[PDB]
């Protein structure tokens, strides 16, 4: 299995980001939000919460930690497509946690499910 | 970010495995269980287990799981080198569901932090 297969494969929503938008992501991605990956390749990651009020206030919490550790965890509620709302566990560490909200690897993980 | 680099900088740990084996794995794999990637590459999962015992145990639970459906997740509890026992969250995708404990990848996330709640 090489990295490409891994990040295809796994088990788990996986996404390259850069600047809160989506650049890759894996089909595990995909079934969460209840889309192709077409549907998210280029999409910022506001369209994946409740709302654009939401998308902004957890961007706001994301930073300060992100920033002072170098990782985040959380958990909270994001938006399928067709409008499901669900609990989902995310993780994110930044390329450079100065620029937190930048190039990052994140995961999502249904938390219903 | 390359499939390498996000492999090796996720923010949690990752493993490539064959046959119950690590293959590959990120540092934050190393940094759960208290060592060097390099003490992990070759080394059986059996020793991440709390013991034999449980290695046995939860490789007979993930079998029929992963065969019936593909993907496999649970918490539970994993050995830290030096002995410490903690929580973990781990989630696995086999490459093929009826080799379900052949090449596969899986993922270990320490439970031990406080949950942020957004
Ligand atoms: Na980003
Ligand atoms: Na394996």
């Amino acid at each position: 299995i090489d990295y490409k297969t891994a990040f295809h494969l796994a088990p788990i929503g996986l996404v390259l980001s850069r600047d809160r938008v989506i650049e890759d992501c894996n089909d595990e991605l995909a079934a969460i939000f209840r889309c192709a990956r077409a549907d998210l390749i280029g999409r910022s990651f506001e369209v994946l919460y409740p709302s654009s009020d939401e998308f902004e206030r957890i961007g706001e919490r994301i930073s300060p930690v992100m920033i002072a550790h170098g990782s985040y965890a959380d958990d909270r509620i994001m938006k399928r497509a067709g409008g499901e709302l669900f609990w989902c566990h995310v993780t994110g560490r930044a390329l450079d946690r100065t620029a937190p909200l930048a190039a990052g690897v994140w995961t999502f993980e249904d938390l219903s499910a």
